[PDB]
């Protein structure tokens, strides 16, 4: 234990069935720095996404830091480990306390250096994943099969935004066009690739064109996929226009396909909503439909505008999903939904078992896809 041996042997969190409904897990951080002798860390904190005041503790003359904790087993999620020097941070036995806490010390976060399944995802730092043995089945996922020709990423130039962005255009005639917003995401942290291609072998989805839109960055991200015309526009006018000379796909609003995750979530159903000649088919995963509110206590700008008649969504199938552990997200989209009574036969609603997180939404993007695009199998 400890011994540069010992470290060999180790893969990330280990767990052990304790339970029909309970695992206990136990994460494991090796200190660059040696024994308490040589080491400036004091603490290590464990941030689990979604369930989250717990430090490992050191083996006394070890470089191991150790933490155990119980899990149950359907649990899927993402985690990472703040080791610091700060001991004066969470040393009392509110909320926010917690929110400042954790601003102060996310900036040290990092991904578990021993799980190979770790990636750049969340505010801005590596996270790492976990999943129990029993945590809910992720078509594709489950199952990846890598693709015998690559995807295609290109640098989209935009007269209209006046900025350069990745483009990605993957393929797998009258295929559908499916637009993926954060695609810097699924085309680099979480490829996807390997599960379309794995489920369309498997005709769970239709030979499609996919294109993945780089974000940019947290700044452009938050200008131009809340409610912006001008990114949709430019999308439209610029980007499809360039994707049909390189990789033909389907006219048919009907089959095609805009998928986002929050405030990606909130931009693709505004494009349904004022494109739907374009857009027909509307993917929106933990929607960030508070915007620009932030407090929770008004309701989203869109919300409102539906509500006021000012916007109409028919003409569009929609995916709606939202997390339990997301409660003010759930909220905003429950709310949203009610709105859409109307449309509520062309809503597919789920509520699902996650998060605000990545290694969930992951699941019901692919299963989102197949719901938009089953009537194509009829």
């Amino acid at each position: 234990v400890g011994s540069e041996s010992w470290w060999q042997s180790k893969h990330g969190p280990e767990w052990q069935r304790l339970n029909d409904e309970m695992f206990e897990v136990t994460f494991w951080w090796r200190d660059p720095q040696g024994s308490e002798e040589y080491s400036t860390i004091k603490r290590v904190w464990v941030y689990i996404t979604g369930v989250t005041p717990q430090s490992m503790q050191r083996i006394a003359g070890t470089d191991v830091w150790q933490w155990t904790t119980q899990l149950n087993a359907n649990w899927r999620g993402s985690y990472c480990f703040i080791p610091t020097e700060r001991d004066d941070i969470f040393s009392a036995p509110d909320r926010l306390e917690l929110r400042e806490g954790w601003r102060k010390l996310l900036p040290q976060a990092i991904a578990d250096p021993l799980n190979p399944q770790s990636w750049k995802g969340g505010l801005g730092h590596a996270v790492s994943a976990l999943e129990m043995p029993q945590a809910p089945l992720q078509p594709g996922w489950d199952c990846p099969q890598a693709p015998e020709i690559p995807a295609k990423e290109i640098i989209w130039k935009s007269e209209r935004l006046k900025n350069s962005r990745r483009v990605w255009i993957f393929t797998t005639e009258e295929r559908p066009l499916a637009v993926l917003l954060d695609g810097e995401f699924w085309a680099q942290s979480m490829p996807v690739w390997p599960v379309l291609t794995s489920l369309t072998h498997r005709q769970q989805l239709p030979p499609a064109v996919y294109v993945l839109i780089d974000a940019i960055d947290t700044t452009h991200r938050a200008h131009e996929l809340p409610c912006n015309a001008d990114f949709w526009l430019a999308v439209q006018q610029e980007l499809l226009p360039l994707v049909k000379v390189i990789a033909p796909f389907s006219d048919r609003a009907d089959r095609t396909v805009v998928a986002g995750q929050s405030f990606g979530g909130l931009s693709a159903l505004y494009a349904g909503l004022h494109w739907p000649e374009r857009f027909g088919c509307v993917l929106s995963q933990s929607g960030s439909y508070w915007w620009p509110h932030r407090g929770g206590q008004q309701e989203g700008v869109l919300l409102e505008k539906l509500k006021a008649g000012e916007v109409s969504a028919e003409g569009l199938r929609i995916v709606l999903e939202a997390g339990i552990r997301e409660p003010m997200i759930m909220r905003a989209n429950q709310a949203l939904y009610a709105q859409l009574h109307p449309i509520k036969e062309s809503i597919f609603w789920r509520q699902v078992d996650g998060g605000h997180d990545a290694l969930c939404w992951r699941g019901g993007l692919m299963q989102g896809l197949i719901d938009l695009w089953q009537p194509l199998f009829h």
